[PDB]
């Protein structure tokens, strides 16, 4: 994941490839994203677009993450051979750039644990760097240790030994080969210092700091961590399952996927169980998946569905109508759905459905369909009010039903908009019950969700929207 450079211009990108690279060499960067590839001694740039639903390469295919886009094309003309590595530490969890000695010690004391480390721009020595580690309150059993990093001729060192190309090289080297103190203190770089974990009550202050862009820096630092969540999706690739996918490359992880037990390969659905109240993050239905969608709802005993998109957007199908018309009755394979009544609110439409297995009478249960419909075609809503009110209603309908299964959430690919609502709900559920006095970490919760379904929360727009949604809920609490 060293191939992504987040702070360079197309001119800098052209030099790098033509001078410090060869034919086949590549790199990605924001300009939307740009894929700069080297072909026959020349740089060829490519557009990568993200609407908030998926990653789109012009002429290429639709992907859940930037890492899988690069991975798919490093085996499948424009050739992707040698990634050109970035030496910039901006997108690194441990880097805190312009930071003071006491400001660093303050954070390592307040939030630090054993092996909690961070790198900063040297206060005293000009142009150099500082590695601060906490090995282990007021008992003196734990201590802060300052290791000077000398910057000389575009290379980094800790006063001796090897000279590294980037701070990233140095950090990853002393993480594997820890520095031993003169009296034997092992300077373990166990994990970087947590800074994103903030109290629920101090959200207005944190947003104010992130608005200074702070949200962009924090968002790409989380995108850097996506290569750590590249878990197997073997089932989605199986011949008989390729048609059951909206997008052949946006597949559910094998470990979290929903396995259909109803009964060749009738067990597949492009869906995942999200366990932080549980959820099912799925895509919009296809003609050949409608019956499977109802087989899932039945099996997992789901009583609430959250539709985050319209049936048709910008002239194309975002989710096929899988529910019968008002007052009508329909059979979807072995399932029978009755649209009891539709009630329209301003931001949504609620559909009271009655799902049951064909042949069995007591198998009937009410499935409340919440269809959100004021989400813009491109981007995120201006105000989080409508979304929050919707989710508040969804929670209380879910809470009212005894032994209810997971809340089914779905948009187009079921990763972007689906992920935004699920993350907003998980965070809002904490503040609801565990009050305003609890710790809220937005990128940790996203990463936890992303471990369960690829690409959950697609854009910086949605990332910021999650903070603005959380802030509002507290401000009105
Ligand atoms: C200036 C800086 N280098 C960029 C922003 N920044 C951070 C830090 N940590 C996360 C984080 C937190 C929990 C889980 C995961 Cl996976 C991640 Cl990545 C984050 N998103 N941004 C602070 C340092």
């Amino acid at each position: 994941r060293r191939w992504f450079h987040p702070n360079i211009t197309g001119v800098e990108a052209e030099n790098l490839l033509l001078t410090r690279g060869v034919d086949g060499s590549f790199l990605a960067r924001p300009s939307d994203f740009t894929l700069s590839v080297r072909r026959n001694g020349a740089v060829t740039h490519i557009k990568i677009q993200n609407t908030g639903d998926y990653y789109d390469l012009y002429g290429g295919e639709k992907f859940a993450t930037l890492a899988k886009l690069v991975q798919y094309y490093m085996e499948h003309v424009i050739e992707l051979k040698y990634p050109l590595n970035c030496a910039d530490p901006t997108s690194e969890r441990w880097f805190h750039g312009h930071l003071s000695g006491k400001e660093a010690e303050k954070l390592l004391t307040e939030k630090g644990k054993h092996g909690s480390f961070l790198v900063r721009e040297s206060q005293s020595h000009p142009g150099d760097f500082v590695l601060s580690v906490r090995t282990g309150s007021n008992d003196g059993k734990s201590k802060v240790t300052h290791v000077m990093i000398r910057c000389q001729e575009l290379k980094y060192d800790v006063g001796g030994g090897e000279r590294f190309d980037s701070l990233t090289d140095l950090v990853e080297h002393y993480k594997k080969n820890p520095m031993v103190e003169t009296l034997g203190t092992v300077l373990q770089l166990k994990q970087p210092l947590n800074t994103t974990r903030i109290n629920a009550a101090e959200i207005e202050s944190r947003v104010r700091e992130l608005s200074k862009q702070g949200f962009w820096e924090e968002f790409e630092t989380l995108q850097q961590q996506e290569c750590k969540l590249l878990y197997s999706r073997k089932e989605g690739q199986r011949q008989e399952n390729k048609n059951k996918n909206r997008y052949k490359n946006i597949l559910p992880f094998d470990h979290t996927r929903v396995v259909l037990h109803d009964g060749p390969v009738s067990d597949y659905i492009n869906a995942n169980i999200i366990m932080p109240k549980s959820y099912i993050a799925t895509q919009g239905c296809l003609q050949n998946t409608v019956n499977d969608f109802w087989r899932m709802v039945f099996q997992e005993n789901s009583r609430v569905i959250v539709m985050t998109t319209k049936e048709v957007e910008r002239g194309k199908s975002k989710c096929v109508k899988y529910w019968p018309d008002e007052y009508a009755l329909k059979e979807y394979g072995v399932m029978r759905v009755r649209n009891v009544k539709e009630s329209a609110a301003h931001d949504y439409t609620l559909r009271e459905l009655k799902l049951s297995k064909v042949g069995q009478g007591n198998t009937e249960r009410t499935v409340w369909q919440y269809h959100f419909r004021t989400w813009p075609d491109h981007g995120v809503p201006s105000d989080p009010g409508g979304v929050l009110d919707f989710l508040e209603e969804v929670h209380h309908k879910q809470e009212s039903i005894m032994d209810a299964g997971p809340v089914v959430v779905h948009c187009s690919a079921g990763i972007g908009r689906t992920g935004t609502f699920i993350v907003i709900d998980i965070l809002i559920d904490i503040i609801r019950e565990k009050g305003v006095d609890c710790d809220i970490d937005v990128p940790k919760t996203i990463q936890m969700v992303r471990s369960q379904r690829s690409g959950m929360v697609q854009t910086e727009a949605q990332y910021r929207f999650i903070y603005m949604a959380v802030q509002h809920y507290i401000e009105t609490l």
